C-alpha cells in the first residue's frame, strides 16, 4: 500500500509503538494503518489517509490507537470520523491551532517526571506516578457530578481532571518509562450509596504479569471514606479490582451502535504487590488474633491512622460486624498506645475491603 510507512521513519515508529497494548490485538493491515496514524498525528495532520478495510476493522484500528496514545491529547475524546473515497479512507481528528506547542509542553513535563523518579524499580516508579498524579491534579468533582477534562492536557497543564485524564496520564508516564501499560475503560461501582458510573483505569506489567491500577479512585476528593493517599487501588489482582470495576471489551463507536466483545483485557492474578501485603496489613483469613496483631505491629511502628485490607468479602464483613458489636478487644489495644484515649473512629472502603482507624476526639 502507498500509505504504509517506509525507510528509517518506519523503523522509528515500529520501535515507538512496540509496547502499546491494543496495538498487539490488531491484524497486519490494521497495524499498518496504526503506524500511518502515528506518523501523521506526530506531524500534526488533521486528516490521515489510510488503506481501505472493513468499517469494523477501521473502527478497531482507530479505537485501539486512541486508547493507546495519550500523547496526541487532541484525539483522546474525539469522535471517530472517516470517509471512504477512491481507494482511500480519510480519517479526520479536528486539531487545535496550538497543538504542536502544547504537545511539546506535555513531552517536557512527562520527560521531567520520568527522568527524576527517585528509584528505577518498576514498582516504585508505578507507585511514584500514582502519587504524582493524585498529588498534583485536582479531581474535577463538579464535572463528574454533572470534554476538556478527558486528556493528559487537563492533568499536566490544567491540573484539573476526571478519571479518563488520570488514567491516560498514568499510561503516558508508564510508556515514557518503558513499562508495559494499558488503558482500560468500563463501569465503576461504588457503595454507601450503591452507584454505577462510566469509568477508566489501568493495568501495568511488572515481572511479566499484570497488575490493576486506579489512580483516580485513590484520590481523596474522588473518595474520602478512609480519610491523604489511598494506596488500596495500587497494583491489585482482579479478585479485588472486580469488586468495584467491570472492564468493557466493547467498542461504542457512536451513540447508537457498538461492536461487542472485541478486546482482550489484562488478566491480573498476583497479590504480591498489594500495599497492604507489603506493609503487613493484609488479612487473608478472618482471625481476631491476627487482626489485633497486625494493628499492634502498626502501633508499635507508631503509625496513625492504622489500616487493614482483607482478601475476601465475608472476612471483611465479619470484621465490620465485630466492630458494631465486640469492640472491647480494640479499645484494650488502642488504649495502650494512644494517650488520653477516649475511643476510636473508623472509615470503611468496602470497594477494596479496606478499613482505617484513628483516635477519637
Ligand atoms: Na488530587
Amino acid at each position: 500500500s502507498v500509505f504504509s510507512l517506509t525507510g528509517k521513519k518506519r523503523q522509528q515508529i515500529v520501535k515507538q509503538v512496540r509496547q502499546r497494548y491494543y496495538f498487539q490485538q490488531l491484524s497486519k493491515t490494521e497495524q499498518e494503518n496504526y503506524l500511518t496514524l502515528y506518523d501523521s498525528l506526530a506531524q500534526f495532520r488533521e486528516i490521515i489517509s489510510l488503506t481501505p478495510a472493513s468499517k469494523k476493522s477501521l473502527i478497531k484500528t482507530i479505537d485501539a490507537f486512541v486508547m493507546d496514545n495519550p500523547e496526541f491529547y487532541w484525539i483522546t475524546s474525539a469522535d471517530y470520523r472517516f470517509e471512504f473515497s477512491d481507494q482511500t479512507v480519510f480519517v479526520t481528528f479536528p486539531i487545535p491551532e496550538d497543538a504542536k506547542n502544547v504537545y511539546q509542553d506535555l513531552q517536557a513535563i512527562g520527560n521531567d517526571i520520568v527522568a527524576n523518579t527517585p528509584s528505577k524499580d518498576r514498582y516504585e516508579q508505578v507507585k511514584y506516578f500514582y502519587e504524582v498524579i493524585i498529588r498534583d491534579t485536582d479531581y474535577n468533582k463538579k464535572a463528574f457530578e454533572a470534554a476538556s477534562n478527558q486528556d493528559i492536557k487537563s492533568v499536566f497543564i490544567d491540573h484539573l481532571s476526571v478519571c479518563n485524564g488520570y488514567a491516560q496520564a498514568f499510561q503516558f508516564l508508564c510508556q515514557k518509562a518503558g513499562i508495559p501499560v494499558a488503558y482500560i475503560r468500563g463501569t465503576g461501582t461504588s457503595q454507601q450509596p450503591q452507584q454505577s458510573f462510566a469509568h477508566a483505569w489501568n493495568a501495568v506489567q511488572i515481572n511479566n504479569t499484570y497488575y490493576g491500577v486506579d489512580v483516580t479512585w485513590g484520590d481523596p476528593v474522588f473518595d474520602n471514606h478512609l480519610s491523604t493517599i489511598n494506596y488500596s487501588f495500587l497494583c491489585l489482582p482482579d479478585y479485588l479490582m472486580a469488586l468495584s470495576h467491570q472492564p468493557s471489551k466493547d467498542i461504542a463507536f457512536n451513540t447508537k451502535e457498538r461492536f461487542e466483545n472485541v478486546w482482550t483485557i489484562p488478566s491480573c492474578t498476583d497479590d504480591s504487590l498489594l500495599y497492604s501485603k507489603r506493609h503487613q496489613s493484609y488479612i487473608s483469613t478472618f482471625d481476631s488474633d491476627a487482626i489485633l496483631a497486625s494493628l499492634e505491629n502498626q502501633l508499635l511502628n507508631r503509625q496513625e491512622p492504622l489500616s487493614l485490607q482483607f482478601a475476601h468479602q465475608d472476612d471483611y464483613q465479619q470484621m465490620v460486624t465485630d466492630l458494631t458489636t465486640n469492640q472491647t478487644g480494640y479499645h484494650n489495644l488502642f488504649n495502650q498506645y494512644w494517650n488520653n484515649y477516649t475511643g476510636f473512629t473508623y472509615g470503611l472502603l468496602p470497594e477494596t475491603l479496606s478499613i482505617s482507624f484513628a483516635s477519637r476526639n
